[PDB]
């Protein structure tokens, strides 16, 4: 709704100051910033702009330097006109059009707000002081940026985020096993760099089929709204900007999209990204002599972007050698010769073996132990070397310090994280239950028709038909034929369901059609609550079913899934899974089990597989269980064996009558399975796996965060904030509030709110079951926004209150003073770790003696009550000459107090920031992956902070006058 002449500020670069609308097109608006004279042009969407308006009672300044007194404001044709009294001339009726406001933003001094008759509420003075205190403590939290995410507190994930999220320009390759949290680790790092101010622009490059998955994860899990950029978006933005990608900070797009034109890929590398994220980097095939035409586009990209996140897989049982092609992109100088990397890794292999011997309870030959000595290049290994091997009292500490020293020399573990399911504990066991049902005669006849008509069709598709009797019975008895009346699986299903009504059951089938038919029969014949869950539904629908399914004991008993989506939400309360059918390939099979076989579930998983006798299913049950052991264990051997046996195994599917030769296929498959399993365990880089999951120290970190999650001041603070803002908070009951606006709202529009309301929860476990709700923490944008609205504004800065105390003299003056110590620095410097805006309360007397250390804040405010507007007004002016003399009294004490905070902070800062620089120097002398850039940033940051801290000042933010009465 932009119309020429409106005033706006930049939410980020207010160091640019105020702006003025100077142009408008269909898609864009142009602001002039008179502070510098520069213009910045933005897209209306994502709108990181804040309205600049003033209220009656404010004192404002005109561009000619004179000021005035706000009395009334008109709006016409999208423009505001301020009407009031000119203060320097005492002329009434002066008008100031918003186009003539100054570029300079001044925050009013509360005494001039009190001198001029502005008295705010006494409950808003209370919130303002509480907010600066609460905000201050959370900024300095050691693990900031690791508490707001809607995830389980899994140590191995949290370790990588802490390690990588704190680096400068991080360039890492995430090769975690599938299902371990690559995208979670990715988002945490993103969540971290955005909160610390180190990054503002993020680019995730995703295959188009996965773009929506990433959009919802960053928005619902990490509170990050990415703008999807397609051709349509790209065309309208080329007209609107020099670089189309300057209109949005966070962008998803496809690599196929990225390679369309060269001018497009040039703009991307010139878009000045702080971080880059690339999913499925294994699709990048690279020959030293012949790089693909795609890899050249990334290598052109990877030369223009500081931070680079690579998500990849190392599938088909290959090693980290396949990763060299990508490692080449992070540090092309570090990785410059293939063969040398192979020799090093080959020479490292024996140590992993000997280490694997170590913790298993083995002795290590001296010749063996004299190969580890070459890796760790020192001379005093032996005393530490033998206790770990001699199995003395401290072999645990001799092992842990030995291994620790080994890790600092690993060639990739600093830049490469690959956690396996064997080096990570916490996953639940999976137990099987099989039920053999008699093949009804109606199908026998039904398959012979498909048999005959299956004259000319591949065994690949002939067996795909024999898989699902349901979908040819809808072709020969007409669609919707009542197959649900004689099939014993349904009879077994109900009986099992009606006998376990108090258990949440996950029921997975192939196609959505079968799920919808199943719901009707379970409902209209057993009164069973069953939600259908297919990809065709909207997110709101899937959220709705998760809610119903999450009701502890009053909701849906069953979740009917068809062709399930790929690793969506967590059903931590569900521990039972039923296979109405089994998919063909073993990868999808583990995916079904994947929605439950996750860290953080309630109990172990019980799997029930009712299968029809003598069908393709009966074949797949034994092969999956006896051959691959795919039900109780998760090893991804299935596809290789599935590919190496396909044409033989297929025929037993396309014709389950011929049973001989089968029983030998199974024992042959189990031989391959155990061998492949064995071969993989012996390829384990157990050092990389131990360094990746963070170990025991990480689990300690995980429990510290588990304790910050009981913050009751937050919940109580939040409501206060809200209620003041004027947000109705209906308590639905299950830790969820519905927030709605009001007629008495304080702002035109709040960033997150809609009139239809939003559901919120403060509990991490409820959040994991209801992703449609907001997981409320100290780091959620809602809180920082409302906080900035208050702490930037001057409401709560001036109020009056009376005190009724028999035990004090009449007419005494108490003045509650909230000074604010502040630094002016870009958020990249991270001053808030050591000196965020920190309140300094002071209760001075008529002689300037401070009582605040003795008089707690909350309790004093409790026993206070307000006055009426008129009497209090000039009651202030009775001592207006007195209080001004009271102020300078504190001026001499804050400078003493200020340096106290500053001095302690500079010690704590130089301590941690030098301790990190010393540690990083130790690795650079010992590891080749530490970059020059890394240490320089810390050094520059250490110097700049201590410099910016030597120039910090204080200011009086809030002021409450106290008058004692005995009335």
């Amino acid at each position: 709704p932009f119309t020429l002449g409106q005033r706006w500020i930049s939410d980020t670069e207010s160091e640019l100051g105020l702006g003025t609308v100077v142009a408008v097109d269909a898609r864009t608006v142009t602001l002039l910033f008179p502070s510098t004279g520069e213009n910045r042009l933005y897209a209306r969407s994502d709108s990181p702009v804040t309205r600049v308006m003033f209220n009656p009672g404010d004192t404002i300044t005109s561009h000619d330097g004179w000021q005035m007194q706000v009395e009334e404001v008109k709006e016409e044709n999208g423009l505001l006109t301020y009407i009031g009294t000119r203060l320097d001339t005492e002329e009434s009726g002066v008008a100031l059009r918003e186009v003539f406001l100054d570029s300079k933003l001044v925050f009013s001094k509360p005494q001039d707000r009190l001198f001029a008759g502005q008295i705010d509420r006494m409950d808003r003075f209370a919130l303002r002081y509480r907010a600066r205190k609460y905000s201050s403590e959370q900024f300095r939290m050691p693990y900031s940026g690791l508490r707001g995410q809607r995830t389980s507190l899994i140590p191995h994930q949290l370790n990588i985020a802490h390690d990588v999220g704190r680096r400068h320009a991080p360039r890492v390759l995430l090769a975690d096993e599938v299902g371990l949290g690559k995208t979670i680790e990715a988002g945490m790092i993103l969540h971290q760099q955005l909160l610390s101010g180190a990054a503002e622009r993020v680019l995730i490059i995703v295959p188009e089929t996965l773009q929506h998955q990433w959009l919802v994860e960053m928005l619902r899990r990490f509170n990050l709204r990415f703008a999807l950029f397609d051709d349509e978006r790209y065309a309208e933005a080329q007209h609107d900007a020099y670089n189309p990608f300057d209109t949005e900070q966070l962008v998803i797009c496809s690599l196929d999209f990225a390679r369309r034109s060269k001018q497009r890929l040039e703009h991307l590398c010139e878009a000045e990204w702080d971080l880059l994220v690339v999913d499925e980097a294994h699709h990048l095939v690279w020959s030293e002599d012949a790089p693909s035409r795609e890899y050249q586009a990334i290598e052109q990209l990877a030369e223009h972007v500081p931070g680079v996140l690579l998500l990849t897989a190392t599938p088909e049982q290959l090693g980290m050698e396949s990763h060299f092609a990508r490692l080449r992109l992070l540090d092309p100088n570090r990785f410059h010769d293939f063969a040398q990397f192979v020799e090093e890794q080959k020479n490292y292999r024996p140590v992993a073996d000997a280490v694997a011997m170590l913790l298993a309870g083995n002795k290590l030959s001296n010749d063996e132990l004299n190969m580890l000595g070459e890796m760790i290049g020192e001379q005093d290994i032996e005393p530490l070397l033998q206790a770990a091997n001699s199995d003395s009292e401290d072999a645990q500490s001799a092992r842990q310090e030995l291994v620790s020293m080994l890790m600092d020399r690993h060639g990739t573990s600093r830049v490469l994280f690959r956690n396996t399911r064997n080096g990570v504990k916490g996953f639940p066991k999976r137990e099987l239950h099989t039920i053999k049902l008699p093949l009804p005669t109606q199908y026998q006849t039904a398959i012979k028709v498909s048999g005959i008509m299956g004259a000319r069709k591949s065994a690949e598709d002939r067996a795909r038909d024999m898989l699902y009797p349901e979908r040819i019975y809808q072709e020969f008895e007409g669609d919707n034929a009542t197959w649900w009346n004689f099939d014993p699986r349904v009879e077994w299903l109900m009986g099992y369901l009606t006998s376990h009504r108090s258990q949440k059951v996950l029921v997975i089938c192939a196609k959505a059609a079968t799920a919808l038919q199943l719901e009707q029969v379970l409902r209209e014949r057993e009164g069973i609550r069953a939600a259908v869950f297919h990809e065709g539904m909207s997110i709101i629908e899937r959220d709705r079913a998760a809610a119903w399914f999450a009701e502890e004991d009053t909701g849906a008993q069953v979740l009917l899934c068809s062709e399930i989506g790929s690793e969506g939400r967590n059903f931590q309360f569900a521990s039972h899974m039923v296979m109405f059918d089994l998919p063909f390939n073993p990868d999808l099979l583990e995916q079904r089990i994947g929605r439950l076989d996750r860290i953080g579930q309630a109990h172990d998983i019980q799997i029930h597989v009712p299968y029809l006798e003598k069908t393709a299913q009966s074949v797949l049950v034994r092969w999956y269980h006896e051959g691959l052991d795919a039900f109780e264990h998760t090893c991804p051997t299935g596809r290789t064996i599935y590919d190496s046996v396909y044409n033989d195994l297929i025929n037993y599917l396309a014709s389950p009558d011929q049973t001989e030769g089968f029983d030998d296929l199974i024992k042959n498959c189990r031989e391959q399975h155990e061998a492949l399993k064995a071969q993989l365990e012996q390829g384990r880089d157990r050092l990389l796996e131990i360094h990746s999951n963070g170990g025991e120290k990480a689990q300690a970190l995980a429990e510290s965060i588990e304790e910050q999650d009981d913050d009751t001041n937050l919940i109580a603070f939040a409501m206060n904030l809200f209620d003041i803002i004027g947000i109705n908070q209906d308590d639905r009951g299950d830790n969820m509030i519905v927030l709605t606006p009001s007629d008495h709202m304080l702002v035109p529009d709040f960033p997150g709110l809609s009139e239809d309301g939003i559901t919120i929860t403060f509990d991490r476990e409820v959040a994991l079951a209801r992703e449609d709700a907001q997981f409320i923490t100290w780091e959620h944008p809602l809180i920082r926004n409302g906080l900035d609205l208050i702490l930037s504004g001057d409401t709560g800065s001036s109020t009056i209150s009376l005190l009724k105390n028999k035990a004090l003299p009449v007419g005494t003056l108490l003045v509650e003073l909230i000074y604010v110590v502040e630094a002016q620095a870009p958020k990249q410097l991270q001053l808030n770790r050591f000196l965020p805006p920190t309140p300094v309360r002071m209760l001075l007397d008529k002689n300037g003696n401070n009582l605040a250390a003795q008089v707690e804040f909350e309790t004093f405010n409790r026993q206070l009550n307000a006055v009426n507007r008129h009497t209090g007004s000039k009651l202030v002016n009775a001592v207006q000459q007195d209080v001004h003399a009271i102020l300078q009294l504190g001026e001499a004490q804050i400078e003493k107090s200020a340096r106290a905070l500053i001095d302690a902070a500079r010690n704590e800062a130089d301590e941690k920031l030098s301790a990190e620089l010393s540690r990083l120097e130790a690795l650079r002398a010992v590891n080749p992956n530490i970059r020059d850039d890394e240490l320089t940033a810390i050094e520059s940051n250490r110097q700049q902070v201590m410099e910016s801290l030597d120039q910090a000042g204080w200011r009086l933010d809030a002021l409450r006058l106290i008058v004692v009465t005995h009335q």
